[PDB]
């Protein structure tokens, strides 16, 4: 700020003391000055507190850190005896320690003051007489009149003398003691800007009436007191240290003589809490009125009643009670001064001068203080505080008037700021003659500095001293399709069904080519499935309508008669496609030949066994068949009849007059159909006719995933084998991997690596264009667009790195102007500013007292666009996409073995800022942004 570098000017000239207030970063001011005092030719830190020397020595460390220079200190821990300094402040330029450590170094000479440059004192005003600043200013004094250290020091208040004139040569043997010149740094032009930094309130002292009559009760409380305070010995009456007194004589009771203290252990306990009932009535009488004191000391006497009411304290409530009639006439007399001015004060605030509605809670003097308080104003926003204390009114406090408040506050009519109100005389002097000492030093101070260079240099010395698209025509390309069965795991050990146990195959007739088409994984009851497509026949037609319509009709038939379903598209919407008809089924001839039968397709549609079936009646009853039962269905002919059943084998000792498989008709099969429906036994008249057992072939709705005995009387044998029968419904679950050709993490990585394009090449190109007119053209140049870039990753695992990303910035977007660099990229215009290297530009900052690439890297966004480097915000938004998509495509490969739900959760070290900056301290490596951040960085370091 301005008020830093006026009172640093004078510093860096020669020796000088900063006299500021506190906050006012008188630290910040020693630490510019020390960097000037660096650039033109050892530094030393001073601190009074070993407390405030930590906090000093981590900001000192924190600023050298980047100067490449050595920082440490000394607190005391390391100590050694030598011909010099330890290695501690021979080593490191900046030497931050407490006085007392160089004090003792000084009894036996090793380290002398000719090798520092620079001393700092933090608060010199304080050091004087016996005091390690005085004594390290007394060496020095022998080593004056000679080349030595530039003394410097900061210190919120210089000292405070006697009357004026005779207090301005005590500011100037303060100077000459820490051998200071006539330059005294203070605030006199950027006093306006130094006002608006810290705001400090003007401390009010509002004096309030005492009554002299009236306090008999007060004396009636102390008289008992008093007579309480010769068991007890005086223990303590009516004082604000009496509080804290009780408190620590409550706790000094116990662990004492023996015999001396054996009687009066129970009685100082008694005493302490029957004395503190008694002094806290006593402040709230003065404070407000006695009604309230009273009232307390009457809650407390009836707590007495119901408790264990020892001997001792049955006395003190006798004795209390004969004065209670007198004390009772002193509450009545009302039918305190201090009470009604501090009432006119807070109405006088909230009806003008100050807000209307704002929080105004005055200071109580103690916890009963804000209980009586609250019933004064309800008799008669506002809130009575207690614990510290509270912002504007503050009722009788006794404390530091700049260290209590330590904020701004309310405001009244009259030239004054908020402060506390005191009715006794002790404590309005003392806020007097701090104000009055300020004002004496503040011109005493501009007295001394108005003089000339000459005069106050021999003032300070001499002190020293003494819709159809068929893309073909008619013909007829067989593709054959091998299905065959591999292998699973059957619980049940049922048979396993595969169509390549029959000679019938499936193959494909389509005016389209033959193209790769390898297999795909499956399953189902029988085993796992393959589908392998290729074309044994070629160069075949058909012959007018015959063998064309031949397996149309067939075809359009197996449609509704076979899968059964209303929509087999699942509702189609477009309702086009490349035309392919119908695929045609090839018999086998001999040997692995299979050549175009079209009586197959004729006979399989045309076959009325497939659905509806027969009834048998008296002149026809069908006859036990082994040999047509192995590989035909079964239905039924009578009754429940919905899905048919393939007949595996057939059992001569099963009949429909044998045992069921049910004990609900016994030793019948037919009993059970005709007890139900009324069917009749074993169709019509034949019990002979043997059983078989019936096997459904119902299943899952979608085969792509993974996953009973009747009788030939009533079942009518039919004529589709069972096998053959198995692959022809499967041909709807199969179209998922069918019809389309060509994981998620390259999905969104992807979505990064397109904008890290534009930010790789594109802000690479005009380092000086601006963020908000870059991505404007490049925006409106232009979830399913990831989808597209997780393909263009998998492009790049075939070819080089820079193969796939080059098409797929063509292929995709247009960007003709933006293509080309999109490349290769190259440093930002910091490399261009300085045609030489970053060593010239490390003349203008000292901050570097590879380089070129870290310039544009620790540019600060604030300054707008100086000299150090053109912006940050270049490099901003490049390493943002870039380090996304390159974080992302390298957990590709180590999160594949997770899901994009499950994945997304937490993925490859999360950007959240709060791991973020804590990853740089891992290592062990605007006044705003210095403020939330150190508190955080704090709080994160655990």
């Amino acid at each position: 700020r301005g008020y830093q570098l006026r009172l640093v000017d004078h510093l860096t000239k020669s020796n000088g003391i900063v006299y500021l207030p506190t906050g006012s970063g008188k630290t910040f001011v020693a630490i510019l000055v020390l960097k000037r005092f660096s650039q033109d030719f050892r530094a030393l830190f001073m601190c009074n507190t070993v407390e405030l020397a930590r906090q000093q020595a981590m900001a000192v460390r924190r600023c050298t850190n980047f100067k490449v220079g050595f920082y440490v200190g000394e607190q005391g821990v390391d100590d050694w005896t030598r011909g010099m300094w330890s290695d501690e402040i021979k080593k490191n330029q900046v030497l931050v320690g407490t006085a007392q450590v160089f004090l003792d170094m000084v009894t036996q000479t090793y380290v002398a003051l000719s090798s520092l440059s620079v001393v700092i004192i933090d608060e010199c005003h304080h050091g004087t007489g016996h005091h390690p600043f005085r004594e390290f200013m007394r060496l020095f004094t022998i080593a004056n009149q000679t080349k030595l250290p530039r003394v410097v020091g900061l210190t919120g208040v210089l000292i405070k003398g006697n009357e004026i004139t005779n207090v301005a040569t005590k500011l100037k043997e303060l100077e000459i003691t820490y051998r200071g010149n006539i330059i005294t740094v203070s605030d006199t032009k950027e006093m306006e800007n130094v006002m608006l930094y810290a705001t400090k309130p003007t401390e009010v002292m509002v004096s309030f009436p005492h009554q002299e009559q009236v306090l008999t009760v007060t004396r009636l409380i102390s008289a008992e007191i008093e007579k309480f305070y010769v068991s007890l010995d005086l223990m303590n009456i009516g004082v604000q240290p009496i509080r804290r007194s009780k408190s620590l004589q409550c706790l000094r009771d116990p662990s004492k003589k023996s015999f001396v203290k054996q009687l009066f252990n129970d009685f100082l306990y008694q005493m302490k809490e029957y004395g503190i009932y008694a002094a806290s009535i006593a402040i709230i009488s003065l404070i407000v009125e006695f009604d309230i004191k009273r009232r307390q000391a009457e809650t407390l006497s009836v707590k007495l009643m119901h408790r264990t009411a020892l001997t001792l304290c049955e006395k003190i409530r006798h004795l209390l009670v004969q004065k209670l009639q007198d004390m009772t006439y002193d509450d009545d007399d009302d039918n305190t001064p201090k009470v009604q001015r501090f009432l006119m004060s807070l109405k006088v605030s909230f009806a003008d001068k100050d807000p209307k509605d704002i929080c105004c809670l005055v200071f109580v003097e103690r916890r009963y203080t804000c209980k009586c308080i609250y019933g004064l104003l309800l008799n008669y926003n506002l809130m009575i505080c207690s614990s510290a204390c509270n912002h504007v009114f503050i009722l009788d406090p006794v404390k530091t008037f700049n260290m209590y408040v330590q904020s701004k506050g309310r405001a009244r009519t009259t030239e004054a700021k908020f402060v506390l109100f005191t009715a006794d005389k002790e404590r309005e002097k003392t806020i007097q003659q701090i104000y009055q000492y300020r004002k004496a030093h503040n011109d005493i101070a501009e007295y001394l500095k108005d003089r000339v260079l000459e005069k106050t240099e021999p003032e300070l010395y001499e002190i020293k001293g003494h819709d159809a698209l068929p893309r073909v025509g008619e013909i007829c390309y067989a593709y054959e399709i091998f299905l065959e069965p591999q292998f699973e795991s059957c619980e049940y050990t049922e048979h396993m069904y595969l169509n390549l146990q029959t000679p019938r195959n499936y193959a494909i007739l389509l005016r389209n080519k033959l193209p790769r088409l390898a297999e795909m994984p499956l399953f189902s009851n029988q085993g796992k499935l393959h589908v392998r497509v290729a074309n044994a026949p070629l160069e075949v037609i058909i012959q007018n309508s015959e063998q064309l319509e031949l397996l149309h009709q067939f075809h359009g038939m197996v449609f509704r008669d076979i899968l059964k379903i209303w929509h087999p598209f699942f509702v189609l919407d477009r309702r086009s496609k490349e035309n392919s008809y119908l695929v045609v089924p090839l018999i086998l001839g001999a040997g692995e030949q299979k050549c175009f039968d079209w009586e197959l397709m004729t006979n399989f549609r045309r076959l009325p066994q497939s659905h509806g079936s027969n009834v048998q009646q008296r002149e026809q009853q069908p006859a036990p068949r082994p040999e047509d039962f192995e590989g035909k269905i079964v239905t039924q002919w009578y009754a429940n009849y919905d899905k048919p059943m393939l007949v595996t084998k057939v059992h001569r000792e099963l009949t429909p007059l044998s045992y069921m498989e049910k004990n609900q008709q016994d030793k019948t099969y037919y009993e059970f159909t005709m007890s139900k429906y009324g069917n009749r036994i074993g169709d019509v008249v034949h019990k002979d006719k043997f059983m078989i057992e019936v096997r459904d072939l119902t299943e899952q709705l979608t085969f792509y995933v993974h996953n009973v005995i009747l009788i030939p009387e009533l079942c009518f044998n039919f004529n589709f084998p069972g096998d053959l029968w198995l692959k022809l419904i499967f041909l709807p679950s199969i179209l998922n991997r069918m019809y389309f050709l060509l994981m998620e993490r390259l999905e969104i990585l992807g979505a990064s690596f397109l904008k890290l394009s534009a930010t790789l090449y594109l802000a690479s190109k005009y380092s000086d264009w601006n963020e908000g007119t870059l991505t404007e053209v490049k925006s409106k140049l232009v979830v399913i667009a990831d989808t597209l870039e997780a393909l263009l990753g998998v492009i790049v695992k075939n070819y080089g790195l820079q193969h796939a990303f080059k098409m797929l910035e063509y292929f995709k977007i247009c960007r003709a102007d933006i293509d080309k660099p999109l490349t290769q990229l190259l440093n930002l215009e910091l490399g261009g500013k300085k045609m030489r290297a970053n060593v010239n530009t490390t003349e203008i900052d000292g901050f570097l007292i590879d380089r070129r690439y870290l310039l544009q890297a620790l540019t600060h966004p604030s300054y707008p666009t100086n000299r150090i480097t053109g912006s940050y915000q270049e490099l901003e938004f490049i390493g943002a996409a870039i380090l996304d998509f390159l974080i992302s495509a390298y957990i590709f490969e180590n999160n594949t073995k997770m899901n994009p739900g499950a994945l997304t959760d937490l993925r490859s070290a999360l950007v959240n800022n709060t791991t973020l900056a804590c990853i740089c301290v891992r290592h062990r490596l605007n006044a705003k942004l210095s403020e939330i951040i150190s508190k955080f960085v704090n709080f994160q370091e655990s």
